[PDB]
């Protein structure tokens, strides 16, 4: 901004642009979401005294959870991936994140928490 009447700009906006990831794409979101799920999923069975009942019944441990959860992370990923939009906003993340969580919490349970 130094020319009002005389505009002879053959070049401009050279350094005045940088594409920064405002939010994460559906793929990038999954990538940065999947391995963080095991952390929260196990805690879900620990924080809830209700759920902790079965957690201790099978003598299951935190580490045992996070080695199994990667099975369901990939599972529910492909589930919702088909329904997810191109890019995942912070708000969008929570919506689909809890969706992954509910899937996994069910998958993990029927697998090892259910002795049948």
């Amino acid at each position: 901004m130094a020319h009002h009447h005389h505009h002879h700009v053959d070049d401009d906006d050279k350094m005045e642009d940088t594409a920064n990831p405002n939010e994460m794409t559906k793929d990038a979101w999954l990538n940065s979401m999947t391995p963080l799920l095991p952390d929260l999923i196990c805690k879900g069975f620990i924080q809830d005294p209700d759920l902790k009942k079965r957690f201790d019944e099978i003598k299951m441990t935190y580490e045992q959870c996070v080695t199994l959860i990667p099975e369901s992370t990939k599972k529910c990923q492909d589930e919702l991936y088909a329904s997810m939009p191109d890019k995942i906003n912070s708000e969008t993340a929570g919506t689909w994140g809890r969706s992954l969580g509910e899937c996994i919490g069910k998958d993990f349970a029927e697998k090892h928490l259910i002795p049948k």
